[PDB]
């Protein structure tokens, strides 16, 4: 009665463990292994943030708890979970052989990035949809994007409302809210990629939706090749935004990541940190959606709604 279904779980992966740092660098770097004082720094600040380990495990959480809530909230389904990451094991391709080796033979997929990009969502979506088509009998349909899944920006909403009513009236009437994702070369608007667009429209849902009266869209954990990329940076943003107005709060949200991170952990709450403790304002940073039930429920009635059920 009730059929099976595939659900891979995809993202741009963290490994489990210090060992793997060196091998998920060199993907990243597009097979270019670090020079050892380049892995020590990169390695530094995961023990800056308190160490690597919680972190793959947030995307453990999330597939699992993804999985667990779908099959108690409908009854034609049952998925599996399955996790794709980009740049360690296991790999996109690893997590479809091993479906396909499990029997599934049609699977939903979904990546924890709510913003579709041409560099991320569209080339993890591709490269599981080629391991499939390598092994047979097993086909995937791909969510895009997501963002704006009402229960998604009411997860920020809500976050952002508790955040600013926490605040001193006057931090509350002279504050900045960041709303923030990964960057990526600018080029991409040459494909046409909406990334930055969706972005934006992010910021203004969130943001309308919270109350805030000012806010600004910036972009972060730019990579190194000379050609620009999305800007501004927060680090910059921040500080040119102080440097005009004074704010003495500054909340971010950095929407396109979707855990506690190394790009949130250490690119939001030490660098932005460091600058808004350098300008003399309160820094806030509304906790990350994680493997919560509310996020886990918008990402369920993501994938239903993709199925059309
Ligand atoms: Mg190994
Ligand atoms: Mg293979
Ligand atoms: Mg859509
Ligand atoms: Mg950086």
């Amino acid at each position: 009665s009730r059929k099976k279904m595939g659900l891979l779980v995809m993202a741009y992966g963290t490994p489990y463990k210090e060992e793997d740092i060196e091998r998920y660098y060199t993907h990243i770097r597009r097979g270019r292994k670090p020079e050892p004082e380049m892995l020590q720094d990169l390695k530094d600040r995961y023990e800056a943030i308190g160490g690597i380990s919680p972190l793959a495990q947030i995307t453990e959480q999330q597939a699992h708890n993804l999985e667990q809530h779908l099959n108690e909230i409908q009854d034609e389904i049952t998925f599996k979970a399955y996790i794709g990451l980009a740049h360690i094991e296991p790999f996109i391709e690893d997590a479809v052989a091993e479906m396909h080796k499990d029997g599934i033979t049609e699977a939903v997929s979904i990546v924890l990035a709510p913003h579709f990009s041409t560099f991320s969502v569209q080339s993890y979506n591709k490269r599981a949809k080629e391991e499939a088509e390598k092994l047979g009998g097993l086909t995937i349909t791909s969510v895009e994007s997501w963002y704006d899944e009402p229960k998604f920006v009411t997860y920020w909403v809500d976050r952002v409302k508790e955040t600013y009513a926490s605040m001193p009236e006057d931090e509350r009437e002279n504050a900045m809210l960041i709303v923030s994702a990964h960057s990526l070369p600018e080029k991409i608007k040459e494909f046409g990629d909406p990334y930055p667009d969706q972005l934006h429209e992010s910021a203004k849902l969130i943001a309308e939706g919270a109350g805030v009266s000012e806010y600004a869209v910036g972009w972060q954990s730019e990579g190194n090749t000379p050609d620009p990329w999305l800007g501004p940076d927060v680090q910059d943003l921040t500080r040119d935004l102080f440097e005009q107005k004074g704010y003495q709060a500054f909340v971010y949200v950095p929407v396109g990541f979707v855990a506690d991170h190394l790009e949130v952990l250490y690119d939001n709450d030490y660098e932005c940190k460091v600058v808004t403790d350098d300008i003399g304002a309160s820094y806030y940073r509304p906790e990350m959606p994680n493997a919560k039930p509310e996020f886990i429920d918008a990402l369920a009635t993501v994938v239903l709604k993709k199925l059309g059920r």
